């Protein structure tokens, strides 16, 4: 799946995520098109002997199991798979989860590429 913007965004609100650890929704919102671009099913691999997954597009041999990684710890103890769905829900229940940790956008470096220092209500705004 790739979800609409809006369509999409108002659903994290859903979600609560809007002031997640203080975090401002656009902020969430962008790294989707900047980490996942909005498309449910993307999902990038490294040359590090894994593929970051879902929409979040976060790392397995840490996250997930697709029982793939060498060495992988699946601390969210699912399914790698679970997340790329045409409802990211699920790995946002888990993304979400994993910004329990002290970096916080920071392991989002491609958010602090974009989505760090920018006007995340730009996502905001014209939109219910």
């Amino acid at each position: 799946k790739v979800y609409g913007r809006c369509e999409l965004a108002a659903a994290m609100k859903r979600l609560g995520l809007d002031n997640y650890r203080g975090y401002s929704l656009g902020n969430w919102v962008c790294a989707a098109k900047f980490e996942s671009n909005f498309n449910t099913h993307a999902t990038n691999r490294n040359t590090d002997g894994s593929t970051d997954y879902g929409i979040l597009q976060i790392n397995s041999r840490w996250w997930c199991n697709d029982g793939r990684t060498p060495g992988s710890k699946n601390l969210c103890n699912i399914p790698c798979s679970a997340l790329l769905s045409s409802d990211i829900t699920a790995s946002v229940n888990c993304a979400k989860k994993i910004a329990s940790g002290g970096n916080g956008m920071n392991a989002w470096v491609a958010w602090r590429n974009r989505c760090k220092g920018t006007d995340v209500h730009a996502w905001i705004r014209g939109c219910r």
